[PDB]
């Protein structure tokens, strides 16, 4: 296994995934490191299970018809997986804690939201469609556009939107498109 966490990179107190050489520490994987379990399948590995099940299921798909799903196991798991990838990046610091709004010039988003929100969001299984997950991931990074207008300091949020449009496409077979 590797020796530091897949998610922050850095070394700690970690748990070890026993189909593939990835390791966590325990709330940086998502789902947080289950209690038991010997064997233990990292969400990367869950997640590569399903699609060898189902190689149909990376055949193109509507983006429509993705957000409309019922949040049922296997779109829970790769909602899951699609917040951690997010995390996985460093700039995701920005967006994780919950934010505050004092800048001259610029008023607070009306429904503010974070990365930290979204996490228990879906541990607490609040959101019955992909649709609710994906609105409240792109919500972030609106509310930052629209805050920072025109400091350079909005980049950081078209930079993270990119990672999570970027890997919502991978993970639900979206059909590729110009
Ligand atoms: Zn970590
Ligand atoms: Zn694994
Ligand atoms: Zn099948």
């Amino acid at each position: 296994n590797s020796n530091i966490c897949e998610v922050c990179n850095k070394w700690g107190r970690l748990f070890c995934c026993d189909t593939c050489p990835r390791s966590f520490h325990e709330h940086c994987h998502i789902p947080s490191v289950e209690a038991n379990k010997n064997p233990w399948s990292c969400i990367f590995c869950r997640i590569k299970t399903i699609q060898e099940r189902c190689p149909e299921s990376q055949s193109g798909h509507q983006e429509s018809e993705v957000l409309m799903r019922q949040m049922l196991p296997e779109e829970q798991l790769k909602c899951e997986f699609l917040l951690l990838k997010v995390y996985c990046d460093s700039k995701s610091c920005f967006f994780a804690s919950e934010p505050y709004y004092n800048r001259e010039g610029s008023q607070g988003p009306q429904k503010p939201m974070w990365l930290n929100k979204v996490k228990t969001s879906l541990n607490e299984q609040m959101y019955t469609r992909v649709e609710g997950f994906v609105q409240d991931m792109r919500l972030i990074f609106h509310n930052h556009k629209e805050f920072y207008r025109e400091d350079k300091f909005t980049r950081l949020g078209i930079q993270v939107q990119d990672i999570f449009e970027k890997n919502f496409r991978n993970i639900f077979a979206i059909q590729e498109t110009s």
